[PDB]
């Protein structure tokens, strides 16, 4: 069995190996990368996502989200307070303001300490989930707007044609902006490219150990757990590395820098935070190995998780028993 300790693997594909995306995901898995739940891919030196980032300031963040925390430093939830629209140029200025900028620090480890110590006492503003792409249409390799669609994958594997589309999302972050512990919708893969700016630190639980995280989370958020049997789908709960270590939950951490891809694998729980102003792009995708995860994915039917149009068909085809209850939670 490859990668039995479930370490995060880092890959350095050549330009020739960067041509066929599906093939390279399958290669990574042949080496055990999926056991970690997350892998880093450093593109070949010849590659670029686009020529420059000099002309992105007029992109609109229609609903910036202020991330307000409640709880204790290592175990907290966050809710998202909607703010007035602002452009990327306005947002970058805000990120770099004295109120929101990254503090002085020695290294990534120092900054991580400061994050876990102080995150709850501030409410950073995140431009998340903005439909769009920053890949140049002429970038042919690992262009997140040109991947094979999940609907076509389900059709190729299972023979059923379904409605729905699959497009990428932009994330504009600042210091302390936070992504709560989650797996992807329907336990899909995700891929995330850090286009520009300051790093993003990730934490991940090996898929084979996801239920240990879930058990801890039920203990640590006992009201939430009573309200919904899949409340991590709400994407609001944070648990620090110190707390996970105290409770024996297996996990790993890595920092992504600008120009690097991260891939999350089915049922790989992940969480993290941004170091300062940045812009990432991410999209879900599927492979044949995903299908069995899709069939077994938990679902939130309490009404909180509310998700895209395209998840309908996945639930309907892969989880017909669950469909009626899940759809009620959609409506
Ligand atoms: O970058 C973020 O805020 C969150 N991204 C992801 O959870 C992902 O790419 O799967
Ligand atoms: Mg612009
Ligand atoms: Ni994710
Ligand atoms: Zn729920």
């Amino acid at each position: 069995a490859q990668n039995p300790n479930c370490n995060i693997m880092i890959f350095h594909p050549t330009k020739e190996e960067f041509n066929d995306f599906d093939k390279y995901i399958a290669y990574m898995e042949s080496q055990g990368a999926h056991r970690a739940g997350l892998a880093k891919i450093i593109p070949p030196k010849e590659w670029k996502a686009r020529e420059t980032y000099d002309n992105i300031s007029e992109i609109l963040i229609a609903t910036p989200l202020q991330q307000v925390a409640s709880g204790r430093a290592g175990v907290f939830t966050q809710y998202h307070k909607k703010k007035k629209a602002m452009t990327v140029g306005e947002y970058r200025h805000l990120a770099n303001s004295k109120k929101y900028q990254t503090p002085p620090h020695q290294n990534f480890e120092d900054l991580e300490r400061k994050y876990w110590k102080n995150r709850i006492y501030n409410s950073p503003i995140y431009g998340a989930d903005i439909s769009g792409s920053l890949f140049d249409e002429n970038t042919k390799q690992w262009n997140l707007g040109h991947l094979g669609t999940i609907q076509d994958l389900l059709e190729k594997e299972c023979g059923v044609v379904i409605e729905g589309v699959n497009t990428p999302y932009l994330y504009f972050g600042m210091w302390k902006t936070t992504f709560a512990w989650h797996t992807e919708d329907m336990d899909l893969y995700s891929i995330n490219y850090l286009h520009l700016g300051e790093p993003k630190t990730w934490y991940v639980v090996p898929p084979e150990h996801g239920q240990r995280l879930e058990r801890l989370a039920r203990e640590l958020f006992p009201g939430s757990s009573r309200g919904c049997g899949a409340f991590l789908r709400h994407k609001v709960a944070l648990i620090s590395p110190t707390v996970l270590k105290e409770n024996g939950i297996p996990f790993n951490r890595i920092t992504q820098e600008a120009g690097e891809f991260m891939v999350t694998f089915p049922y790989g729980y992940h969480a993290g935070f941004n170091h300062g102003f940045n812009c990432a792009e991410a999209i879900n995708f599927a492979t044949p190995r995903w299908i069995d995860y899709g069939k077994m994915a938990s679902q939130c039917s309490c009404g909180e998780a509310r998700v895209t149009f395209s998840m309908d068909a996945f639930v309907r085809i892969l989880q017909p028993e669950r469909y009626d209850l899940w759809k009620r939670g959609q409506d």
